[PDB]
């Protein structure tokens, strides 16, 4: 028993981290075959990262610029192409390391696990979620762009994200490995509004079933609700709205605790309303939305 | 920017995993140079865990009886010996993935990062600190036995702990990698009280450091402290006595921001006697203890 903010074990996706310079600028870069991903604003100055023209930023590079160091071996660089806000650098060599793997875009509310890494060197891991607003809370300081987003199911790593900025309010911004950004952010030094976030009511929903599971009960009641009572209050607290999907992917939750999801939406109903009264669940505080049902589902039951 | 609660990259300590049978009980096992070790409960069967005689039951054994596959390959044991709550079964082979490692066993309030395995495979890392009373709450479900706790100073890896058992008040205790029990707890499947457990005040400061780092800065106030004073509240609140060493310890966060140790420790104070008012600091509704200072240090600074 117990619950943690457990993240995937970070080896699969160590190997695969590289340095990338491009004049002055050093940051992280995924090599997965022959290609090295990276943000794209590595070929931009201090002047530059304001208003950059990466078409004709990029042009002034020739494949000679890009300096690419796997460790301590120099990567040669064959090819170089922008994808959206990412640089692809082919080199001649395929990452002996390079996992099975396949780049995925998650959806909001969906959690992965970060490896924050400096000058292609890993330096930890940690678990988030791709918040409502499509931005990360993460721990990024400079240097940590390229770091990248994974889910692992045993052999696969799926690659969700790429590190690509801090906005002005200390949120995080990136893309999927297609160089897409998740949310309306743009790769440029200005200020940018992340849209309201919400709490994503499905995960708490899934941390309460996993605090059941673990002992920690006080908060279940007598009562119940119906999804549009639910969701009034929701709304009131800024929570996402609860729909028939998230009540049936929570489904094998409900089956194991033999606690109806409406019975447990009328217990974060009455959480929401009464607050914690100086209580704790799961030695939290606050209403935790960081655990997906399937996260809830896998640490519960010891899935490698 | 940003503050996560980091666990170390567990590559280098997911090439050290195997599965150790023995019998009908399978758990996991650190494979380093051609020593394979695991906690020496591997040998019990239902019946034992109750009042095992270890020296008896390992004396059934031979070193055809236990199992030991890393990944798909089957490990020749040449040879078992028990220290302290461990078994060593050396194998025939040195484990080409050891890393440059150590054994040490930490202090409590220390930190170290878990990697959680089930049949020699790792399912998930997350850091945690050794509590005050030589217990962690982590995550672990049956076969997680042999899961160990280290931590990564370049390519050093301190292996710190190893897990052996749930207290019946859902808590872990284990071992350091001599199989020396961290705590009064024994091997054995009995009712085991751990001590009161107190908060690690010097880790709650480094975590306020931190959060002052990152514009989290309501809690500060017009107010001083001396430690005697503070330790009189800390005393009340169940916090560790606040010592010197500790003061000396948060030297370089109360140089990087300006706010002597004693002025963190009157913030502090306040914060014990008040609560949060609603509030949160570094997104926790809780005064966090599982940092610290020198992880405050590291993340703050981005050392890989
Ligand atoms: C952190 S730095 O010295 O400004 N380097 C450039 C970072 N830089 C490139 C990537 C795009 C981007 C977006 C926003 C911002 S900010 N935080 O609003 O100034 C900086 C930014
Ligand atoms: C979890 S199990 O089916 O009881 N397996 C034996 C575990 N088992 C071996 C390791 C030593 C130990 C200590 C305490 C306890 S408990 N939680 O108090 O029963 C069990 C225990």
């Amino acid at each position: 028993s117990g619950f943690r903010k457990m993240a995937f074990p970070s080896g699969k996706v160590e190997g695969c981290m590289v340095q990338v310079t491009c004049g002055t600028t050093t940051l992280n870069g995924l090599w997965l075959d022959d290609v090295v991903y990276c943000p794209r604003h590595v070929i931009c100055t201090s002047e530059d990262m304001l208003n950059p023209n990466y078409e004709d930023l990029l042009i002034r590079k020739s494949n000679h610029n890009f300096l690419v160091q796997a460790g301590n071996v120099q990567l040669r660089v064959i090819g170089h192409s922008m994808q959206n806000c990412v640089l692809k650098l082919k080199v001649d060599t395929a990452n002996p390391k390079t996992p099975k793997y396949k780049f995925v875009r998650i959806q909001p509310g969906q959690t992965f696990s970060v490896l924050a890494c400096y000058n292609g060197s890993p330096s930890g891991v940690y678990q988030c979620a791709m918040r409502p607003n499509f931005t990360i809370k993460g721990s990024f300081l400079n240097g940590s762009c390229g770091s990248v987003g994974f889910n692992i199911d045993y052999d696969c790593v799926s690659f969700c994200y790429m590190h690509h900025m801090e906005l002005p309010t200390g949120v995080h911004a990136g893309t999927d490995l297609e160089g897409n950004f998740y949310g309306p952010f743009v790769d440029r030094q200005t200020a940018q509004a992340a849209g309201t976030d919400t709490t994503i009511t499905v995960n708490v929903l899934a941390w309460l079933y996993a605090a059941v599971i673990n002992g920690d009960r006080w908060f279940l009641n007598r009562f119940t609700t119906t999804l549009n009572d639910f969701n009034l209050v929701a709304m009131k607290y800024n929570y996402e709205p609860l729909t028939q999907d998230h009540v049936d992917i929570l489904g094998p939750l409900s089956a194991q605790t033999g606690i109806a999801v409406l019975d447990m939406c009328a217990s974060l109903k009455e959480l929401l309303q009464n607050g914690m009264n100086g209580r704790t669940i799961l030695g939290s505080a606050l209403l935790e939305d960081e655990f997906t049902p399937f996260d809830v589902v896998r640490q519960c039951s010891g899935v490698t």
